[PDB]
């Protein structure tokens, strides 16, 4: 017999990402900074490294879309689903999609892209939702208001159980 | 924290299904009986339970379609592809589609709906194809006036355990 094997984690520590397109809501620079910071959340506590490609195929393809956007997991207009990411693997695996019917922001006027991305990249790297209400991987968006972010121990332990410490 | 499971499986033992529409070829009752019996093949050897929903969103959405029918796997008219099902997951995950350009039957004529469905639900639950020519999960259709072969028993129990063994 055969089962459908899940890639519990990336086989390699060096991963690439590409920002395929950009939301109207923020400047290119703000979007770039948010995603770079979101990846750094996870690379700061593991041996994972992330490099940005501008062209061609990358491990983690990032894009903004609405409704049906090419994977038959359609978004739903404003509210509800904000974004989704595929677990580690080839092709769509690792990819992260953001619903552009949401308002994305570098601050608090809408959904903070950095925070949502950091959460979604968790999925991209092999983490499921946490039951710890304080964890980044807890399935509820919140915005602290503070200009610095500390990855909670629950997420540190989860990601390091897959990849080890930095 | 939680990491993603080792292989594609349902995280719950109680699953729902919905027969979204019906083939012209068989009565409603015949179709319901075939699907009910196909689920029992798997519930009989695991702790899984299946409950039918008449409307709304079920884990395993069942439908008959032709050609393009809402996914990346268009059917192809008579012969060739008969059916397909998606591995456990959200949305289209677990769903099973049957090509209604085929003749579906509750006999040895045409394609026996029970047998094809029993195979497709294997996929819905996380089994891929087996190399065992006599396995239910063998990819090529064959007709039998059922007992689940051991290869399939071992596969499905590797995912969900045996349930009540006697
Ligand atoms: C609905 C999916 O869940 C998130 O998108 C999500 C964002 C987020 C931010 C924090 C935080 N500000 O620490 C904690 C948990 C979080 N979950
Ligand atoms: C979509 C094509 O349907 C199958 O792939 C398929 C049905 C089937 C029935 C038996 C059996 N007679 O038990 C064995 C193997 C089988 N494979
Ligand atoms: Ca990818
Ligand atoms: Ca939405
Ligand atoms: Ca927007
Ligand atoms: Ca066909
Ligand atoms: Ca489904
Ligand atoms: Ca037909
Ligand atoms: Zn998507
Ligand atoms: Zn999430
Ligand atoms: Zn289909
Ligand atoms: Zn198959």
């Amino acid at each position: 017999y055969n089962v459908f094997p899940r890639t519990l984690k990336w086989s390699k520590m060096n991963l690439t990402y590409r920002i395929v397109n950009y939301t109207p809501d923020m400047t290119h620079s703000e979007v770039e900074k948010a995603f770079k910071k979101a990846f750094k959340v996870w690379s700061d506590v593991t041996p994972l490294n992330f490099t940005r490609l501008h062209d061609g195929i990358a491990d983690i393809m990032i894009s903004f879309g609405i409704k049906e956007h090419g994977d038959f997991y359609p978004f739903d207009g404003p509210s509800g689903l904000l974004a989704h990411a595929f677990p580690p693997g080839p092709n769509y695996g690792g990819d992260a999609h953001f619903d552009d019917d949401e308002t994305w922001t570098s601050s608090s006027k809408g959904y903070n892209l950095f925070l949502v991305a950091a959460h979604e990249f968790g999925h991209s790297l092999g983490l499921d939702h946490s039951k710890d209400p304080g964890a980044l991987m807890f399935p509820i968006y919140t915005y602290t208001g503070k200009s610095h972010f500390m990855l909670p121990d629950d997420d540190v332990q989860g990601i390091q159980s897959l990849y080890g410490p930095g």
